[PDB]
């Protein structure tokens, strides 16, 4: 395992985006997880449909919270639209998946890794970018500003966001993450949070739920 893994330097990651007033973290961690995979898969970095997912896939509940699993089951199965084809709005409305056309990013399957364990989470960062939660009803999660973050945080995890790296700086390890509330937040849209080693829930409960998507 190499000691520092960055996406972005890959060229898989798009820019930051905005869900403004929506509960629909799931939908953006989701489809930031198939942009890397088929980036590393294709070799072209495409911009996908955040509200396909919010409109579309039902057993979540649009812009009143959802479950990145379940949004990684309908993109195995149903595939997903561009970005651009199909806009986000801040809003859940008709499923509009069969009318809006361009082409379909489809992945073949949905990764679980365990839960509560360091080594679990790096060996699939190491190999794409991964949905990860975190709680973030703390103040000092939302004024976040900048350096690795330590909290104060609980472990009660509400916002769905995704790990696109991973290093060390000057002896403290930490996890990059790409959150969804634009770039004015944190560091440029980004926030690097401290590692807990080994069997921990993670700080702010970050290694509590982890799934990847798989693509051939
Ligand atoms: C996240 C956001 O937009 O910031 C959005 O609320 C969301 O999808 N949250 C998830 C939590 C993460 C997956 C950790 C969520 O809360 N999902 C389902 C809601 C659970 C409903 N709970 C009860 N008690 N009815």
């Amino acid at each position: 395992l190499p000691e520092n893994v960055d996406w972005r330097k890959k060229g898989a990651v798009t820019p930051v985006r905005h869900q403004g007033s929506c509960g629909s973290c799931w939908a953006f961690s989701a489809v930031a997880t198939v942009e890397g995979i088929n980036k590393i898969r294709t070799g072209k970095l495409v911009e996908l449909s955040e509200q396909e997912l919010v409109d579309c896939e039902r057993r979540s509940h649009g812009c009143k919270g959802g479950y990145p699993p379940y949004a990684l089951e309908y993109v195995a199965k149903n595939g997903i639209h561009l970005r651009s084809k199909y806009p986000y709005k801040a809003k859940q409305g008709t499923c509009r998946a069969k009318q809006v056309g361009g082409p379909i990013v489809k992945t073949s399957g949905v990764g679980r890794v365990q839960p509560n364990n360091e080594g679990n989470l790096l060996n699939a960062i190491a190999k794409q970018p991964v949905s990860v939660v975190v709680e973030s009803k703390g103040r000092p999660f939302q004024l976040y500003k900048g350096g690795i973050f330590e909290g104060p945080c609980g472990t009660k995890v509400e916002h769905a966001v995704t790990a696109v790296g991973y290093g060390k700086s000057g002896g403290k390890g930490y996890i990059l993450i790409k959150n969804s509330w634009g770039t004015a937040w944190g560091e440029k849209g980004y926030i690097r949070i401290k590692r807990a080693p080994g069997n921990s829930p993670g700080v702010c409960g970050l290694y509590k739920s982890s799934y990847y998507p798989t693509k051939n």
